[PDB]
């Protein structure tokens, strides 16, 4: 009842039917505790997702406008951007993508496979950047160019973080509830937190919808006191939004993403190695690996407000396994 | 039910939902033909595929028969051997893949990405046979050794092909009658190891008896292919109580020079699947299947005009191996 303004909001239907969410017996006979995981990396558009979710309903708002052009922003691994043109491309939509190399390195497989290659089957096209330092300027910058063209650009801000992409995991909150009613009492909820839209989103979603749960989000890019702002901003906005208030302190640990965005640590890389061997469950150097490195590092320290059972978001990120291999 | 007996086979739950069955709109408006596409390469566990269906009754039966091991083959970027490899990591088994280079290259990433890279995350112990030629006999030998190193070995064939294995594909016919109530002249899937063409075989003669399936050959020949395809197509009916008489459709005109390597046409098909539907082929597979049913179409080659169903079966991890050449 609380998130019926939701339905406010026009959406395309990318995913469909509520994602697996699933319990993880040998992850969690490993670790001493319950581990379920929320399956947003299984989704049908190209190798999958949260971004997707986002884009539901960025891209419902793009064609509400008359727009015919997706115009976004990242990494030239990019899972957003990825995801973006794959969606730009089933709707015979333009795509145009504003790529950084934020880690500085010719390694061939970062510059040409995974993600990047994707890219190109999808006639997306690469306009290249130095660096990613105004990113909402970067891209209306592009968009007039483009606009000059004669395209009708919608801009699409990085990782799709706004607060009507944000909406997206108001909606996962839902499924979530929905998935654990009369199942599982769960204690803690665990997701990478990056652009922050993700984050956001679930962390509305759960105060109206499992209040007791505690929400931690694994900075991937940014220390507590830079990534704090950035969430708490969606928050309110995607309250406002809902015609709801949001009271509930957003939590966050920057331990986990060291020497910074994009580069690969030993946890983060053992925690890939142990969810694979463990559950065949395929996580990524960026993001997924360094918040299960975040999880099983708190359950070690109790780091969680009690003992109960956690629920790990898989937001994606596979196919930059191919990237990263086999370094740099 | 005339498939009755499919809920007499132990099955694991490794996918859950029917895959979705979808329209091309823009595919479609393409090449002027109703195309829709059986979305196999979205299964759960992995990356997806079709290898997921026959998985779910083969890692059934080795759990019935008490194995700690499952032992498969294939070439070094096969999709089989890491689906197996990735079960038997979820359910605590030991996996052994017996790997072949089918196409004798050195490059890096067909040698060490995308499929092959998985593998290791999965912990396969891996190991390497100048060629499969005798597939069954060899992988006998290597769970012979295994068992005798104080082992419970449980080998699975190439592909997953046995007619238990092919099960898995009369369950996808079942998902594809019953989603085609809203469509269907003919069915496109690739046709390899054959365990996919003779489930989908099978099934689809009784569920679905107008509909023509054509298997486009990733390997071999028309004539080195249709015994492979009868006989699984007689195996599986025979354990299902089942009479099975329909024909056998192969194309071969599509997989040149050979099984594993990529062909112009088949790359095209990914590259107009990707671009116009946002959907990843991959270029051992089903860009080559793609690549037929287009071929089809332009040739007047399927028994009528009317809607076309591809069988999606996956194999996209395959493209970052194949990147940027072999
Ligand atoms: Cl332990």
């Amino acid at each position: 009842m609380p998130l019926h303004h939701l339905t406010r909001f026009p959406r395309l239907e990318f995913i469909g039917a509520p994602t697996p969410l699933e319990y993880l017996p040998r992850l969690s006979d490993y670790l001493g505790r319950e581990i379920y995981i929320k399956r947003d990396d299984v989704t049908p558009i190209a190798m999958g997702g949260n971004k997707l979710r986002k884009l539901e309903f960025l891209v419902a708002d793009a064609l509400r406008e008359g727009a015919d052009t997706l115009i976004t922003a990242g990494a030239i691994q990019s899972n957003h951007v990825r995801q973006t043109a794959a969606v730009a491309a089933k709707l015979g939509l333009h795509c145009v993508a504003l790529l950084e190399n934020p880690i500085g390195t010719t390694a061939e497989n970062y510059l040409t496979n995974g993600n990047r290659l994707l890219l190109d089957l999808f006639n997306t096209q690469i306009e290249m950047c130095d660096a990613l330092t105004d990113p909402d300027a970067q891209l209306q910058t592009l968009a007039t160019r483009i606009e000059a063209q004669g395209f009708r650009p919608y801009v699409i801000p990085v990782g799709g973080s706004s607060a009507l992409g944000a909406m997206g995991y108001v909606e996962s909150a839902l499924e979530i509830a929905q998935q654990c009613e009369e199942v599982v009492g769960l204690s803690s909820v665990v997701v990478a937190s990056g652009s922050a839209g993700t984050h956001a989103g679930l962390a509305v979603g759960l105060e109206h919808l499992m209040p007791d749960v505690e929400l931690i989000g694994v900075t991937v890019s940014r220390s507590v006191a830079e990534q704090k702002p950035k969430v708490i901003a969606l928050q309110q906005a995607i309250a406002g939004q809902l015609a709801l208030t949001a009271t509930a302190d957003i939590h966050l640990w920057d331990d986990y993403f060291a020497p910074g965005y994009g580069v690969p640590n030993d946890a983060g890389m053992e925690a890939v190695k142990l969810l694979a061997s463990l559950e065949g469950v395929l996580l990524d150097p960026v993001y997924t690996g360094k918040a299960m490195a975040g999880l099983i590092d708190g359950i070690s320290q109790k780091r969680f407000n009690d003992d109960g059972p956690i629920l790990f978001i898989h937001t994606g990120g596979a196919p930059a396994l191919f990237a990263y291999h086999p370094h740099v």
